[PDB]
C-alpha cells in the first residue's frame, strides 16, 4: 500500500468481490470517490462522509483529522467512510490497491495524513510541462493522495514578468480551465501563483491589476493562490509591503469568496543560507503576515534536505510551521542529468512542523513521477516512509512492463555531478563495493578478485539489456522520449565498460590495440552525443553515469594503458575525456 496507512490490521482470509451487491451511499457519499467505486465494480458496500446517514453506524471509527478515513473488508460488508469528501476519495484509492484478482483481503484500516498539503510545485525554469502531461500528473497525485498542485512555472509570462498583469489568452485560458476540472475530480487543489515580485510598484494601481488577475483566474475556477517573491530584486524585497500585500489579498479576496483554500507565500529569503544575518526580513513576515497565509521555505539552502534543527530556525521567526518547497528532483541547474533516485534525507519525525510539504520537479514530467510517488508516500506517513522500497515501487507503478530495466537505469542516473548548489546524491551502490576492489588491487599491481570483474562485467551486461529494452517499450512512450538521450549514452557507457575490462583480460597485443581503438571510438561517440542531443544554453549535453561508474572505467583504461606502455615500452594515448 502506497503511501502506507497510519493504521492496518490484516486478517488471513481473502474475499471475493460481490457479483451482487447493495451499494449504500451512493447518492451521499462524494461523486469522485462513487465514480471510483462503480469503476471498481447482494452484500452491502457502505460508503460516506461522517454525518452522512450511510455511515453513521461508524463515526467512532473515522479517524478525527481532515483527509482522514476508516476502511472496513469482511465476510458482510465493506464500509468506505470519509471523514470528509476527500477522506472517501482517499478511501477509495487505498481499496483499488487492495484489489487485485477479483479478491480483496480481510482488513481495517484507519488513516489519515501527517501533513497537511502535500504535493508538486511546477515551479523550474525551462520548458512548462505539457497540458497532456499535466492532465497525467493530476490523475497521478489523485492515486497517491497529493492535494496539491501550485502552478507556477518560472517561464510563463503570464505568471511571471512582464505579463503577469495580463489575462491569459483564450487557447491557454480553456487549458487551464480543463486542468482545474480534472485537479477537483482527483481531489487536487489546483493553486495558481504569480510571480510579479521583479517589476511591481507598491501603488494602488499595481495592487490592484493583481487582484484583477486573481479574480481572472478564479472565473476559470482556480480556489487557491499563491505570490512568488524569489529571485527578485529592489524594492519588490520590502516585507513590510509583501504582509501587507498578502494580508489585502486575504482580507479583500480570499475573506470574501466563499470557497478558497489555500493562500501561500515564497519570502524573498527562502532558505537559512540566503537570509540576511544582520536584518530583518523573515520575523518580519511572522509578525505581521494574517495566520492562515502560509509561508514557503526550501531548508538551509536552496537545494537542501528538510532536517529538524532546520525547520525549528525557520518556524521559531516565521511564527507558524513552515510550508516546504523541497528543490528534487529539479534538475534546472544541471540539465545535462537525470535524477531518478530515490527520495530520502528528509528527518521522518519533524511532520508535526510543516504545513505543506512540496517537489519542485524536472522538467521531464514523466522521469520525475519517481520523486513525486516517493514525496507522495513521505509526507503521508512519514513515520513509515522507506526510501528504497517506495522507489523501486515508483518505478513497478510508472512501468511494470520494464521494471527491472528501470531501475537498472535509474540506479545509476541519479547524482548531480559537481554544481552550482553543492547537491549530490548517491549513485550506483550496489556495485561501489565491486568496483574499488578491483581498482585498488589493479593500479599497484595487486591481482583481483574474480568475483569483482564478474560483478562488472555483470554490471555492463546488464546496463545494456536495460538500455535496449527501454528504448523500445511503448507502455509509457512520453517517458521513453524524455530518457531516450541518457538511455543511449548509458549502453555506450556499458559498451565502454566492456571493451575496458577486455583490455585488462588482454589476451595479445594485437588483441589489446583493437580494444583500444574500439573504447576511443565509444568515447567519440559519447562527445558526439553530449553535443548534438540536449543542446541547451545552461548545461548542454547527456551525461550519466557519471559518479561511480564512468570514473571506474575511465581510471582503469588509463592504467592498463600505462602498464601496456611499459611492458611493450609505447605511445598510447591514456586519456579518455580528450576533448574535439
Ligand atoms: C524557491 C526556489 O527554489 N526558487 C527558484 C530557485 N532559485 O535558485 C537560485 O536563485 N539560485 C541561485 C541564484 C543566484 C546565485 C546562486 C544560486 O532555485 C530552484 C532550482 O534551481 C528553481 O527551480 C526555483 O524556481
Amino acid at each position: 500500500l502506497q503511501p502506507p496507512p497510519q493504521q492496518l490490521i490484516v486478517q488471513n482470509k481473502t474475499i471475493d468481490l460481490p457479483a451482487v451487491y447493495q451499494l449504500n451511499g451512493g447518492e451521499e457519499a462524494n461523486p469522485h470517490a462513487v465514480k471510483v467505486l462503480k469503476e471498481l465494480l447482494g452484500m452491502l458496500i457502505s460508503i460516506g462522509e461522517k454525518g452522512d446517514k450511510s455511515v453513521r453506524k461508524y463515526s467512532r471509527q473515522i479517524p478525527d483529522h481532515k483527509e482522514g478515513y476508516y476502511l472496513s473488508v469482511n465476510e458482510k460488508e465493506i464500509v468506505l467512510a470519509g471523514n470528509d469528501e476527500r477522506g472517501t476519495y482517499y478511501a477509495l484509492q487505498t481499496f483499488a490497491q487492495l484489489l487485485k484478482d477479483g479478491k480483496l483481503p480481510e482488513v481495517e484500516i484507519k488513516d489519515y495524513p501527517s501533513v497537511r498539503y502535500r504535493g508538486v510545485v511546477e515551479g523550474f525554469y525551462g520548458t512548462p510541462w505539457s497540458h497532456q502531461a499535466r492532465l497525467s500528473q493530476l490523475k497521478f497525485y489523485g492515486k497517491n493522495k497529493m492535494n496539491t498542485y501550485i502552478y507556477g512555472p518560472k517561464d510563463d509570462p503570464y505568471h511571471s514578468a512582464p505579463n503577469w498583469r495580463l489575462p491569459y489568452p483564450d487557447k491557454e485560458a480553456a487549458q487551464l480551465q480543463e486542468l482545474v476540472a480534472v485537479a477537483n475530480e482527483n481531489e487536487v487543489d489546483f493553486v495558481w501563483a504569480i510571480h510579479p515580485g521583479q517589476d511591481i510598484k507598491w501603488n494602488k494601481e499595481d495592487r490592484d491589476l493583481l487582484l484583477a488577475k486573481f479574480e481572472k483566474m478564479y472565473q476559470l475556477g482556480v480556489r487557491s493562490f499563491a505570490v512568488f517573491f524569489d529571485d527578485i530584486s529592489g524594492e519588490g524585497t520590502n516585507p513590510q509591503k509583501q504582509a501587507e500585500l498578502l494580508n489585502y489579498i486575504d482580507e479583500k479576496f480570499a475573506q470574501v469568496k466563499p470557497d478558497i483554500n489555500q493562500l501561500v507565500m515564497c519570502p524573498t529569503e527562502y532558505n537559512k543560507s540566503w537570509s540576511n544575518p544582520n536584518g530583518n526580513y523573515l520575523t518580519t513576515l511572522g509578525d505581521k503576515l494574517n495566520p492562515s497565509i502560509q509561508i514557503m521555505w526550501t531548508g538551509d539552502r536552496v537545494i537542501s534536505d528538510i532536517t529538524r534543527d532546520g525547520i525549528s530556525w525557520i518556524n521559531e521567526r516565521i511564527k507558524r510551521p513552515a510550508y516546504i518547497w523541497w528543490n528534487f528532483p529539479v534538475s534546472d541547474y544541471v540539465r545535462d542529468h537525470l535524477l531518478l533516485g530515490p527520495v530520502y534525507g528528509n528527518d521522518t519525525t519533524i511532520a508535526k512542523e510543516m504545513s505543506g510539504f512540496v517537489t519542485n520537479p524536472m522538467e521531464h514530467a514523466e522521469s520525475s513521477k519517481i520523486a513525486i510517488y516517493s514525496v507522495a508516500s513521505y509526507a503521508w506517513n512519514p513515520a513509515k516512509y522507506d526510501t528504497w522500497q517506495t522507489w523501486k515501487d515508483a518505478i513497478r507503478t510508472i512501468l511494470p512492463s520494464a521494471a527491472e530495466e528501470l531501475e537498472c537505469f535509474a540506479m545509476h542516473n541519479s547524482d548531480l555531478g559537481p554544481n552550482g548548489h553543492g547537491y549530490r546524491r548517491e549513485e550506483s551502490m550496489d556495485i561501489q563495493p565491486a568496483a574499488e576492489r578491483f581498482l585498488k588491487a589493479f593500479k599497484e599491481g595487486k591481482n583481483y578478485d574474480k568475483a569483482d570483474f564478474e560483478t562488472l562485467q555483470y554490471t555492463f551486461e546488464r546496463m545494456k539489456e536495460s538500455a535496449d529494452i527501454l528504448l523500445m517499450n511503448t507502455e509509457n512512450k512520453p517517458l521513453i522520449v524524455e530518457i531516450t538521450p541518457w538511455v543511449h549514452q548509458f549502453k555506450l557507457t556499458a559498451e565502454m565498460g566492456e571493451e575496458v575490462l577486455k583490455m585488462v583480460e588482454g589476451r595479445n597485443e594485437s588483441y589489446f590495440l583493437r580494444k583500444y581503438n574500439h573504447v576511443k571510438a565509444l568515447q567519440q561517440q559519447m562527445f558526439y552525443i553530449d553535443q548534438t542531443s540536449n543542446q541547451n544554453p545552461y548545461q548542454p549535453g547527456v551525461k550519466t553515469a557519471t559518479r561511480v561508474i564512468k570514473p571506474l572505467i575511465d581510471r582503469t583504461f588509463a592504467t592498463v594503458v600505462k602498464f601496456f606502455n611499459q611492458k611493450f615500452n609505447a605511445h598510447l594515448d591514456a586519456t579518455t575525456d580528450y576533448m574535439p
